[PDB]
């Protein structure tokens, strides 16, 4: 359960578990993501970490992982790589 830091995003850590196999190729759609969600989540509201899985084909898990106070807001959510919702997906 030890995570590696793919990139910090505007003070979000994104990060995969440890041996997970690479993602660089969806981090425009991740970056554009953590944007996203910063609109809707802000200040204390805004999330610590989002944990990237999945992604060997279409489909990514992230997982935005809020404070403890805020863990109400804790979401998973799925992009794919060909659909263009991020604006909607990521809120």
């Amino acid at each position: 359960s030890k995570f590696r830091l793919l990139e910090n995003v505007n003070g979000v850590e994104v990060l995969t578990p440890l041996n997970h196999p690479p993602l660089q190729a969806w981090m425009p759609s991740i970056r554009q993501c953590v944007n996203k969600y910063a609109e809707t989540h802000t200040g204390d509201s805004a999330p610590v970490k989002v944990i990237a899985t999945g992604g060997q084909g279409n489909q990514l898990i992230l997982n935005y992982i809020h404070t403890l106070p805020h863990s109400n807001e804790n979401v998973t959510l799925r992009i794919f790589s060909e659909q263009n919702d991020l604006g909607s997906i990521c809120k």
